[PDB]
């Protein structure tokens, strides 16, 4: 008995931000989620998320990063939940041996971003606790920081619901029926129709997009993080230890300073187990690599933060072949919006993406340049069934 203006399937990082943007405009919105966001079964938990502006994955992301940062500052002012801490973000790697570092530097130059460049011992001297070889160089971004992701989703949800948005929890959408002038979703708890549909199922996009006649290579990965007892006089946010994403011989690692003494948090970015979102083992430590890959980095670069494992978490990345997002209209249905393949680095942009999804759903267009996220790009290898 209840039609909606817009239905959002998957009320996570991207869907809830879209829900907030829609509700803010008086658009009657229904958000449906398999669980109760924020939760620990998707890609948004683990407390913290890094947001960077000079983008090593590609300078073309800068505008969205800057717009997202401003939207995060707006969210901070609207809710009592803590949204962002300006820890700054340090990026480093072997000189001349890191495309990531190199593109971060180019992006900063190209967009006139405020950053400090340093190398070797200067890194170790500036931040006691970091020990890198002398042939390493770095780019520090002081105005970048850390987002409290679960707080963001919770805030976007409270605000959207305050404005009339309805969130149907613990309801897994199983199929879609799309027509030229309306959309319909099917769930065990009933079916619903609307004029527009936004699909942002995270890891499950790799399993249910075929229900929309889409065939896109999307690979879910098991990605763990660990919190370690650390020397608080060095790794605390209070003494300005930064968030970071760095590149060493064996891959990319990212981390956060200890907040309130909860310990430095670390994650290995370039390695993960290919899994299925419905059978993944969410227990940290079941694979020897979970803990060993982290300490391997710590004992070498942040030895004072290699103490007792205080906590672990298991979460998921959903990768595309080129590792760029998919934000576009469904090729066969202009009334359906797709948001997928955030490949492990999309949370920082979720506020910005929420805005883009809203525009796409309401107008079929967006003011942002989102061509690099086109669902029709060749590097994606997309097709219809
Ligand atoms: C896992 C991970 C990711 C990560 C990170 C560290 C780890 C361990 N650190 C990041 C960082 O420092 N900076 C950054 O910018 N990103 C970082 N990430 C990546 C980021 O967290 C992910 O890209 C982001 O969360 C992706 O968002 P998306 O909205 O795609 O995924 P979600 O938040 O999991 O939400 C999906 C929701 O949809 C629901 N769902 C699924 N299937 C259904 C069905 N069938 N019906 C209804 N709802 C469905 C889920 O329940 C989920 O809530
Ligand atoms: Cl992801």
């Amino acid at each position: 008995s209840t039609h909606f203006d817009v239905i959002v399937v998957g009320a996570g990082s991207m869907g809830m931000a879209a829900g907030y943007q829609l509700a803010k405009q008086g658009v009657k919105t229904l958000l449906v989620d398999a669980f109760d966001p924020p939760h620990t079964n998707g890609s948004h938990h683990g407390d913290t998320r890094i947001i960077r502006h000079a983008y090593g994955e590609g300078r073309e992301y800068v505008p969205l990063a800057l717009r997202s940062q401003e939207l995060w500052y707006e969210l901070e002012k609207e809710t009592h939940h803590k949204i962002f801490t300006k820890t700054g973000v340090l990026v480093f790697g072997p000189k001349g041996e890191s495309a990531f570092v190199a593109e971060t530097m180019e992006a900063a130059k190209e967009h006139s971003l405020t950053v400090d460049l340093l190398e070797g011992d200067e890194i170790n001297k500036r931040w006691p606790g970091i020990t890198v070889p002398e042939n390493y160089n770095a780019i520090f971004e002081p105005n970048s920081g850390v987002l409290f992701s679960e707080n963001c989703i919770r805030a976007y949800r409270e605000l959207a619901e305050a404005r009339g948005a309805k969130v149907l929890t613990h309801t897994r959408v199983e199929d879609f029926d799309i027509s030229p002038d309306s959309v319909k979703i099917e769930t065990a708890n009933g079916s619903y129709t609307a004029d527009k549909l936004i699909v942002s199922m995270g890891a499950w996009n790799s399993k249910l997009l075929s229900k929309l006649n889409l065939d896109i290579p999307l690979q879910p990965y098991r990605q763990v993080v660990g919190f370690f007892e650390s020397d608080e006089s060095k790794y605390s946010n209070d003494i300005d230890f930064p968030g970071f994403m760095v590149e060493v011989p064996n891959g990319i690692y990212y981390g956060f300073p200890s907040f309130g003494g909860c310990g430095l948090k670390l994650g290995y970015h370039t390695f993960g187990q290919k899994i299925d979102p419905d059978t993944i083992n969410r227990e940290f430590g079941v694979y020897p690599e979970d803990e060993s890959n982290l300490r391997a980095f710590l004992e070498e670069y942040m030895p004072g933060a290699n103490g007792e494992l205080k906590r672990g978490a298991v979460c998921m990345y959903t990768k595309t072949l080129d590792e760029h997002f998919i934000i576009d209209l469904h090729p066969e249905h202009s009334n359906v919006v797709i948001a997928a393949g955030f490949s492990g680095h999309g949370f920082k942009f979720s506020s910005g993406v929420g805005e883009v999804l809203s525009q796409l759903a309401l107008t079929g267009k967006t003011e942002h340049d989102i061509s690099i996220f086109s669902i029709n790009r060749p590097a994606l290898k997309e097709s219809l069934q």
